[PDB]
């Protein structure tokens, strides 16, 4: 099957709609792939230990958060992850979706390698590079059916494929977590300099410790050139996705209280009935009266959560997640858990920019009715009296523990059978879209790195590599290796499709739509989406759930 | 499928007579193809902008007609176009379908591209090049079906395939128009040097910028060199093309008046009766008296049209096009609009010429009864009076605006209910065959560039490019590229079908024929479509619609 | 007086790469398409504007 | 949008911009390829180039 195609490359995405709303969203996605060879012909225990004593280390008085330190199991394996909003939708698609649709659901996921070609690279002299074909040479491919490796999500760390269909990429190479004991001892630059700091990493733990290979646990395929390979399709399930937000806080839920009169202008106020001689009902019995902030509600929407809290287990310290939550008038970035992260040009970035350093943006949730303004915040003690002296009300300012800057909120827990959110917003292009779920017996309500979490098994991991090409001189009882240089091209296609609503219209006034501008310097400018004049491209997060929809 | 072919080169023209005169011409047409690898891997948008002050500038006073600004997508398909006369028929096919037959309709269309060969480039020492085979790689095909993606005929550029079949080609690189701002003013080269001329360009527009890309609107075909891609028959829906000109003006149209006797010798003349007392019928009822100017005809054959006109909108200034009509007596080229066009070697230019001019030909209308002779032209003002003083009738002569050279025949608009006129000439080989309709709610009643608007949707455009050819080193977060060099040739082979009618013949008298002559340095010398001694050949446009037909 | 109007209308189709231009509602003051113009007033003053349409661009050839 | 001077193949460009933000150049309008409706001049520019129809019209007002 030499010089035969054995694929077709498809990039389109097409609607089907079923009637009564319903919508077939069917995501084609084809990208040219590049496998190289392995530095390493083996899997590698290794180490990493920033325990320098300057600068960033861990030795460094105060520098627990900049903590890098684990071990990890390097395979010559690479692994092909499409798991990314950017990966199936063009930027329009989405604007679509998010402008009229409602809900989002997966359906179905399929893939395909096909069109392999393996080459070999040979030196001449002036010295210059000469390619040629090994036609029976060979290509390793691995399906991980029932997840028995590490889950290892690849859009978390950027290295996902690329989001740009008519540009090449390659799979990210597969490593995953092993156990090693990790302690580091919490400081601050006010510290005393002659304490000294405990920065420990043990030895590999019987209880804990699991090496797995490839080659022993999945069955390989061997692709030559005029062969390909199929996953068949997986079915999802998974609960739906609402693409609206919500804006109804503790304060906007149920019957408003009556006015006394109609304004009498346009630019008058109206007033309620007094306070004491008012209907209701509240949960202070120490004050005789009703107001908008201590009428009872029916349960809490939105709550506070500890920030910027570390935790600390065997491994090392580390940030506990936070639900991602508005972030308020306020702008408390870390007490809602805004997300910021760092992407290079194969996701987004603008490829004129110049540097190492990657793009970085920050998400902030798009429901405005769960966040929490941490410093209009309060607790009033009981029996509560109003207005309050100052010995009888703890608010920001007040410092813990004699700690400055170390208030109440943030070790403040407020969640409780009461509490009500919404889900984590979608991340188009850099988001994840479905995560495996964690395989304990008591689990979280909902995962902060995805909107989709796998009730049974999530798709399989798919793992490509090159065949060791030897060379003429072989021995097996010496640890030199000697192999040819080479290197391979191949084709990935993959079909992702998603069960989606239209959406109801009943409001009077019109709705927000996400839409683009000609205003220079905008954020929503259309010149951002459109090659450059040597066709640079960028690909900036675009908003999501824009329409807004009642919530109680 | 490596050493076998994939299809069969065939460019032979074939008649089939269904009897009762209907004939379907059968053309076939090869051509071997050559493809190099795209100078940039991504997708452009270019600008151009000759806004010099010297030169042919736009800066330069009283420049507007060399505007070139505008702003394109530059992509890296190419295509495969093949809309244009000289591709289907050699020069003797066309001659025998214009002196015998009197209607011509396109009937269907198929086309296939076969027998890929893909090869790459390395260097050697002295330093010389190596060709070798990559058996392995691949081309990329798509057709476009529903006309997605911006239409663009080649034959308006002289981009399409050759019109020779033992002569290589190949295909056109693909580009498309973009939306972009542009505004230049008027101004004369005796306007004021002080005066400032604007000339300006302006930013991608929200609500005109459209950026479409191959990948992702078309399923794409890899082709190997063993593989091979057919479009399958398309069926065309247009009206059929007389192949006859017509001849009768105003003045040749219905009942001549009745000469009063017959011319007394051969060389003698013939009178009417008086004017004062001659029957007929006249729209001017001034005169008591009919005569062959005056007298009412049924309608209007052919009109007077605006030039040469310039318009603006957003996009800059553009000369308006007009009705190929006959340039009369008079020759007045652009109030007829002739057509005049510069073509390359692969398009009719003599091989032999030398220089980078191209070869310049101007086209004439056939049809002799609907051109305008401008200078004999003339409007009488009313109540109607013979002979008119010079106060009483406008003429060429006379100055609009006190402007030397601008006569009203330049700005006047004679179309109207009661115009009638025939339908542009097919032009071999030069001219383009068939065309999409604009879509707009109100379409023109023809087009000038083509005979042949599809009223349904037209074929598909097909579209090409060579597939990435990596190397062993590659990083996809740099923007630098490295790509083995790469090329490819391969066939195509087309099939349009044609519907045609032979001609009656009840003229007493021989009727005007395309013929071919030896008297040296005449249009239609023999010794034009010969080869020379070293080969070289020329191909120049051939008349056509040669037998005149009654119009009423 | 009741009426009843049946409209046939077709979903459009999307296929360029950019984000294209939808008619929207906003919050900056003064602005012709800000939210506050079609609500009512304190005294239900109400106040409809003409609105744009045909924000989507397509090829003409 | 497509006026007159968007309709059909755009001239080739010699090269592709040297810089993002480098313009790029045509051939010269004297060896360019094309057609117009004016034979008084040897050369061709979009503003001469033929088109197939008139988008849009002038209006007596
Ligand atoms: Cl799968
Ligand atoms: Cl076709
Ligand atoms: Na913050
Ligand atoms: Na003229």
């Amino acid at each position: 099957g030499i010089g035969v195609s054995t694929g077709t490359y498809d990039n389109q995405t097409t609607y089907k709609f079923l009637g009564d709303g319903w919508v077939e969203i069917t995501a084609h996605a084809s990208r040219l792939l590049h496998l190289g060879m392995p530095p390493s012909e083996n899997y590698c225990r290794v180490t990493v230990h920033n325990n320098q004593t300057t600068g960033h280390g861990t030795k460094v008085k105060g520098n627990m958060a900049y903590d890098d330190t684990h071990q990890q199991i390097w395979t010559p394996w690479s692994l092909v992850d499409a798991n990314a909003w950017g990966v199936w939708f063009q930027p329009s698609d989405w604007q679509f979706i998010q402008n009229s649709m409602e809900s989002l659901n997966l359906d179905s996921l399929s893939q395909e390698l096909f069109n392999v070609v393996v080459k070999t690279v040979t030196e001449q002299q002036g010295a210059i590079k000469v390619y040629n074909n090994d036609l029976t040479a060979c290509m390793m491919v691995a399906l991980d059916s029932n997840n028995i490796l590490p889950y290892t999500p690849a859009a978390q760390t950027s290295e996902t494929l690329g989001f740009y269909p008519w540009k090449p990429t390659a799979p990210a190479p597969y490593r995953y977590y092993f156990f090693m004991p990790r302690q580091l001892s919490v400081t601050s630059s006010n510290s005393a300099e002659g304490t000294q700091i405990t920065d420990t990493i043990g030895e590999p733990q019987a209880l804990n410790s699991q090496f797995f290979t490839i080659e022993n646990t999945l069955p390989i395929t061997l692709l030559r050139t005029g062969d390909e390979f199929t996953t068949g399709t997986y079915i999802f399930n998974t609960d739906p996705l609402k693409l609206t937000h919500t804006w109804q806080t503790n304060r906007h839920l149920g019957m408003p209280p009556r006015i006394t009169d109609l304004p009498t202008s346009d630019t008058a106020t109206a007033s309620l009935t007094a306070n004491g001689d008012r209907f209701g009902s509240t949960q202070t019995q120490n004050v005789n009266y009703v107001t908008e902030a201590l009428r009872t509600r029916p349960a809490q929407i939105g709550f506070m959560q500890p920030h910027d809290n570390f935790e600390a287990n065997r491994g090392g310290p580390f940030k506990v997640p936070v639900v991602p939550l508005d972030i308020t008038a306020g702008e408390d970035h870390d007490a809602n858990g805004a997300i910021r992260f760092n992407y290079g040009k194969q996701h987004g970035e603008d490829w004129a920019k110049q540097g190492a350093a990657p793009e970085r943006y920050t998400w902030d949730a798009i429901d405005s009715a769960a966040g929490r303004d941490t410093a209009r915040c309060f607790v009033q003690s009981a029996p509560i009296s109003i207005p309050p002296n100052q010995n009888q009300i703890l608010q920001r300012e007040d410092a813990i523990a004699g700690r400055t800057n170390m208030h109440y909120t943030n070790v403040f827990n407020s969640y409780g059978p009461l509490s009500a959110f919404p889900h984590p917003d979608p991340i188009y292009p850099n988001g994840q879209i479905w995560d495996k779920e964690l395989d304990l017996e008591h689990k979280p309500r909902l995962h902060v790195t995805a909107p989709f979490v796998c009730k049974n098994n999530p798709p399989g991991q798919l793992f490509v590599r090159l065949g060791p090409n030897l060379t003429d001189q072989f021995d097996p009882n010496s640890t030199t290796v000697s192999r040819i240089v080479t290197y391979s091209t191949f084709y990935w296609k993959g079909i992702l499709k998603f069960k989606a609503k239209l959406r109801p219209n009943l409001t009077w006034n019109p709705v927000y739509q996400a839409t683009t501008d000609s205003v220079a310097n905008s954020y929503m400018n259309v010149k951002k989406w459109l090659p450059s004049a040597t066709g640079n491209m960028h690909s900036d997060p675009l908003i999501c759930r824009p329409v807004p929809h009642m919530t109680y």
